[PDB]
């Protein structure tokens, strides 16, 4: 068993102060966000950091974001503004990343039906649809065999906070 945890941060911060002088409140906006931080795996007391294809063929990992304007019924891609990512704080935010792996050493190789679970949200792409839990297998070097496809949740976190 695996547990795939996020520290994927998400540091955002406003270009913008706004007061409004019948109350004297202050109002920031024209939010600036920039993400950090790594996927790791814990696999039989050891862990792992995901790795992203760096190839210039189509395989190459591709980091979208994407924002919920509901609950989380519609999600649809961040597109920069301003030439920055304009994250709000306390709103709901994903990321999503193709072609991942993990090089779990030489010690667990050729293992099969390794499940990948997750502890703080991360979401596995199988079947078209986002599962809480995947089944692995690795090569004779002990790296995952196959593509993983991840869906990190991020919550920025407000830097005037
Ligand atoms: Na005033």
């Amino acid at each position: 068993d695996v547990n795939v945890t996020s520290n994927v941060q998400a540091i955002t911060s406003p270009q913008t102060t706004t007061i409004d002088n019948q109350t004297g409140a202050v109002t920031y906006s024209n939010w600036d966000g920039k993400v950090n931080g790594t996927v790791t795996a814990t696999y039989n007391g050891q862990s792992y950091t995901a790795t992203l294809n760096e190839t210039a063929g189509k395989e190459n990992s591709r980091v979208t974001p994407w924002y919920t304007q509901d609950g989380g019924k519609t999600w649809n891609v961040l597109k920069k503004d301003g030439g920055v990512y304009r994250l709000e704080p306390a709103g709901k935010y994903q990321l999503s990343v193709n072609n991942v792996s993990f090089n779990f050493g030489t010690a667990n190789a050729n293992k099969k039906n390794i499940t990948l679970t997750s502890s703080n949200g991360v979401q596995f792409r199988e079947n078209g649809q986002w599962k809480d839990s995947i089944k692995v297998s690795t090569d004779q070097n002990g790296a995952v065999s196959q593509p993983l496809t991840l869906l990190i949740p991020i919550t920025p976190v407000d830097v005037t906070n």
